């Protein structure tokens, strides 16, 4: 069996690292749990089992055979390359290394084939991509893609666990003590490394992560770069205006796309359903759709309002729904490390392809 | 100066009817409440003035000049005509009469010309349509638009007071007393009139109104139909996706537009920043964007984020707000019937041309 690490298992994605572990057909022999500091020498459970936190540090990967990292682009870019010298295989639920050539940006359904080629980290995508990929994927092998647009309703738990608390007390100020949403106090989102910081309570915040040179903010970018990476071509053109909404779990997404033939929408529907992680809830003569309470706590990807533009011959809209800390996050990096298991790829890389930092 | 009625006073429109009549220039000599039998001898302010509420009838629009109205199609459908028999010019915040070729459908800063030949109902469009079209028609005047792409996310407002008070009982429930989102109970959202009732609290809700024979919701096909006609133009091709997420007011829109000719988009900022009831909230370097918490109160439309798209050459992208029951309702029929007043054109309709409902 292996030796896990949860590196960041104190965190929102960490706790349902646990979860998806505790729920796992991996061989565990041993857990061990990392994280900062400060939280270094509390006890969490595993199933029945006390483990003690540990630091993170250079030297604390030692005997470690798979680390699942969910602590930060900055912990993963000092850390992982020091796992992966000691012969660990990482599992990067982070942004670091996602776009480095080397990595493989994986969605198990999409494109596992990537895994085998990697070097000792396996990047998992953004949660908003991860959905979005496993919805188009199974419409892209039969009718091709030739453009994106998307609109997101994302989830507050995507920026942490103090995002979700900060959520959480705006709201009770709202509704408990009679505060206009626009004179609450906010201090992490929309972004919690920018500068100033609004209210999400009865808001639409436009703004996830920080604003690139183009006016579109980094997780647009990503949904945009990632998907070209997973799906292996550049081509395909890729549009996203992110957007978080009063929702603590699972984001939901307004997607618009044009394939390269002409996709009739019965077999779009029944594409979808066949998709592993896919599952249909497109019925609305019952009022049938994906509902982000809904896909609360399980792994699968709702897809449903499936229709044709009402203009664009090729164009196609559709409504996606995931848990963003399960598939988006905890469970696509558990499904990942099975499926390293599966292949057989969970050993030492002899070649260090990453500088230490 | 005028007797003004507005029809559904006690909902969660009618009270911001009031407000911006209270707030307007109107001249207005006399105020008349009408409602339902439900709220008819119960009294509401205007300014500091007691208005008696009454029962809404066949008979109730003697001596009236001006009828807002804003309780519900059928209300619309069943009154507004015997009102125009009366001599009323009616102004209806309803969907009953808007693709009626003999009724005006009016945002007064794109199609106020529209109004002079008014037969004395005139329509204010779906509150989603009026601030997207209030966003674009300065873009279409200078470069065309061939295509719109939206993708909604509305409050709740929209759906009227109940839904109000089912968004804030559920949102309570969660908070308070730790009742799981899927365990809730819903009466009323995502729409009063269908069969199946979900909770919006910590959700979203991909349905508004109720579905139509092309799988698009009615709310869907209103955004294509009324940008149709509002601004005079068949060939914009205009798809929608429209959500409901936990907001009390003000809906948010994210909208893509391809245009005739190639706009770029700081001449795009200056034209919106220039065009009356379109405010430019577009500063991403100080995080500068509309947000419908600062959009509750205002009369204005709030656009930014605009951007060009990564790949279509004359594809652009932008973020558009409003106060749903002020520019998207209220605020929008009181500025049509000031525009009726500014035109002359407050007064009876010799020739009836809808039809009576009540034998
Ligand atoms: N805000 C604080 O002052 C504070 C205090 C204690 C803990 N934390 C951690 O940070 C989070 C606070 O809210 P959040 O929304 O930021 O959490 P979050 O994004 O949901 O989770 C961040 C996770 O990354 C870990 N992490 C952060 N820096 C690290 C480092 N240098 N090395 C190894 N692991 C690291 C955290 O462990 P740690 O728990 O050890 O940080 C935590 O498990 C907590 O979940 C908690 O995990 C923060
Ligand atoms: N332009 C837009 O986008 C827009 C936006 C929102 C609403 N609207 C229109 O306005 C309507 C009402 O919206 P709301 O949000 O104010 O709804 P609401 O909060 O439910 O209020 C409904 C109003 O309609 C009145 N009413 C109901 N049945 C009536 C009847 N048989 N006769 C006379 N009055 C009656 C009610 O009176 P009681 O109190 O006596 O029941 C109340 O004043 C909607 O159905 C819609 O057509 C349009
Ligand atoms: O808004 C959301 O739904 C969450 C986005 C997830 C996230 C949050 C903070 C930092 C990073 C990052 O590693 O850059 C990431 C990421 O891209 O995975
Ligand atoms: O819910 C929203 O945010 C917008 C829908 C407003 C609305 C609600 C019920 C009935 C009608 C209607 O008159 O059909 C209308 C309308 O189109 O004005
Ligand atoms: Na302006
Ligand atoms: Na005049």
């Amino acid at each position: 069996g292996y030796t896990v690490a949860v590196v960041g298992a104190t965190g929102a994605v960490g706790a349902q690292m646990i979860k998806m572990l505790e729920e796992s057909t991996l061989p565990i022999d041993k857990i061990r749990y990392l994280a900062s500091a400060r939280s270094a020498g509390k006890s969490l459970k595993f199933k029945d089992q006390d483990i003690t936190i540990e630091e993170t540090t250079e030297t604390a990967f030692e005997g470690v055979d798979i680390a699942l990292f969910s602590a930060g682009s900055s912990t993963s870019a000092k850390y992982a390359p020091y796992a992966v010298k000691a012969g660990v295989v990482v599992v990067d639920n982070t942004s670091y290394f996602r776009q480095n050539p080397d990595v493989p940006l994986v969605v198990p359904e999409v494109n596992a084939h990537a895994l085998d080629a990697h070097n000792g980290i396996i990047a998992c995508p953004n949660c908003s991509t991860i959905q979005m990929m496993v919805a188009l994927e199974p419409v892209r092998q039969k009718w091709g893609l030739d453009r994106i647009i998307v609109s997101t309703y994302q989830a507050v738990s995507g920026a942490g666990m103090g995002a979700i608390l900060e959520t959480q007390r705006e709201l009770r100020e709202v509704l408990n003590d009679g505060v206009k949403p626009c004179d609450l106090h906010a201090e992490i989102l929309p972004s919690g490394g920018d500068k100033k910081h609004y209210p999400i309570a009865f808001n639409a915040l436009p703004q996830i992560d920080v604003f690139t040179d183009n006016d579109y903010t980094y997780e647009e970018m990503k949904m945009t770069k990632e998907t070209k990476k997973i799906m292996e071509d550049d081509s395909i053109a890729v549009s996203a205006t992110c957007v978080r909404i009063p929702v603590l779990s699972a984001h939901s997404e307004s997607v618009y796309i044009e394939t390269k033939e002409v996709a009739p929408i019965e077999e779009v529907k029944a594409a979808i359903a066949a998709f592993p992680g896919a599952v249909l809830e497109d019925d609305v003569a019952h009022q049938i759709y994906p509902q982000a309470i809904n896909a609360v706590g399980s792994r699968d990807t709702f897809v449903g309002r499936i229709r044709k533009d009402l203009d664009a011959e090729k164009g196609i809209h559709m409504w996606v729904v995931s848990d963003n800390l399960l598939k988006g996050a905890a469970w696509n990096s558990v499904q990942i490390a099975e499926t390293l298991h599966e292949r057989g790829l969970v050993r030492p890389t002899a070649e260090l392809k990453f500088e230490l930092k």
